[PDB]
């Protein structure tokens, strides 16, 4: 039978450290056999009161039931937006662990098993790496912190954090691009530039031959106008952010990129139906990272080593990790390599999750 004993959520603040603090929930689920499945997912307190009040309806099941599990909470996430999304993902990931556990196979092998065992991921720079940096003078700063992050960790990829100041934008990613002429560059407004300006400054980017141009505006509507007339990929992780948005984007052509997230829709199994929609509608993927620690990343490695149309450096701020609840994953030269034992192949410590819970 396999059956689901128990539910417990943690909410733990861990630290970070720019090699160059953050709230968690976490989510254990108990079965019957002794089996235990681990879940990591966003923010703390109103994301661990969904989980609770979804508990009771978990008792008794099999942790195999996923596609019963969604059903059942469909409306959650109707009435909690994102949170409730991100509050099903992580009992989502806990069950899929349990499942490999019970299993004795790794996620990745329930998944469709590995196409690649290394996962590059994407070095992020703000401003906020340039303090002293004048207008006039922000531009080489940030250039030569590029130049920096890439050779000390190896990046394939490079995102820059855009911001309302689409001038300033534009002639920092010109001083990155003559700096670092081969690598996969990126900038992300999270849209914060108006559709007029999103053109303007797109054309202006053109030139550069950027990997994206990630969410410079707002909706499906201000995406598509984008889209028109900027000659650069659009990527986003804002305006479809679940399948209800998915036909009405493709109809309206707002996208060439989409960012995946298990966190943000909810669970591995829609992850990878994402992926057959893009690779059906011809559109690139990648993965969005919302801070994810050890256990998180682990899930989102398992789906990347097993779905073929993930073939980009993911944006991962795992770089940025201290102490962890979990053994640190393996990330070496750029890349993340995909945990091996059962289920995510990590193993919690619980004294540890004990303490970070006391310290939220």
């Amino acid at each position: 039978s396999l059956k689901i004993t128990d539910v417990d959520v943690w909410v733990v603040n861990l630290p970070l450290v720019n090699p160059f603090g953050e709230t968690r929930t976490v989510v254990r689920v108990r079965t019957d056999s002794g089996v235990e499945g681990w879940g990591e997912t966003m923010w703390g307190a109103p994301v661990a009161a969904i989980v609770r009040r979804m508990a009771p309806d978990l008792i008794g099941t099999s942790p195999f039931a996923l596609e019963a599990f969604h059903r059942k909470q469909h409306m959650v996430p109707f009435f909690y937006g994102y949170l409730g999304y991100a509050a099903i993902a992580a009992v989502d990931v806990a069950c899929w662990d349990a499942m490999g556990k019970a299993t004795g196979q790794s996620v990745t092998d329930l998944l469709g098993g590995a196409v690649r065992d290394e996962v590059p991921i994407t070095a992020l720079i703000t401003r906020a790496d340039a303090p002293g940096a004048t207008p006039a003078d922000l531009p080489k700063a940030m250039a030569e912190h590029a130049v920096r992050v890439v050779e000390e960790g190896g990046f394939d990829a490079v995102k820059l954090k855009g911001t309302t100041d689409c001038a300033g934008d534009v002639a920092i990613l010109r001083a990155v691009r003559e700096a670092l002429p081969g690598v996969n560059l990126r900038v992300d407004p999270n849209a914060a530039w108006s559709v007029p300006d999103s053109v303007r400054a797109g054309i202006a980017l053109e030139e550069l031959d950027l990997e994206y141009l990630e969410d410079p505006c707002v909706g499906i509507e201000g995406m598509a106008q984008v889209k028109a007339k900027v000659r650069i990929p659009l990527c986003t992780n804002m305006c479809v952010v679940r399948f209800e948005d998915f036909a009405p984007a493709m109809r309206l052509n707002a996208v060439d990129v989409i960012h995946g997230d298990v966190y943000k829709w909810g669970g591995i199994a829609a992850t990878k139906a994402l992926a057959a929609h893009c690779e059906t509608f011809g559109l690139g993927m990648n993965l969005h990272s919302g801070g994810e620690l050890g256990i998180a990343t682990a899930a989102h490695l398992a789906v990347v080593s097993s779905t073929p149309v993930l073939s980009r450096a993911i944006d991962s701020m795992y770089y940025l990790h201290a102490d962890d609840i979990i053994e640190p994953l393996h990330l070496e030269n750029g890349r993340l390599r995909v945990p091996s034992g059962p289920g995510l192949g990590v193993s919690v410590d619980e004294d540890k999750l004990r303490h970070y819970a006391g310290v939220n």
